């Protein structure tokens, strides 16, 4: 007693499109790209220094 | 004939939740990334060698 029955939104498409008014945005595994370092730079008197 | 809806989920946004409790990841079409090549070093006398 199980009834043979299609998807009625499968035998008739009803492309009311895909409502993707925003974006997805995957980001990476942890925040900032590691990428090359920085060095943190002081003012010593006129010139920035190490 | 047609009733004119509004979505009950709509007019009164449930914010049941995200349910998200698994991360999700994309991972690259080659499985492993394509880096830098690596040699192939076997143990022949005591140092290796490639």
């Amino acid at each position: 007693q199980a009834m043979d029955s299609y998807d009625p939104e499968v035998r008739v498409i009803d492309n009311v499109g895909v409502e993707d008014e925003m974006p997805n945005y995957c980001f990476p595994l942890s925040g900032v790209q590691i990428g090359n370092r920085s060095h943190e730079v002081q003012r010593n008197q006129q010139q920035w220094q190490n």
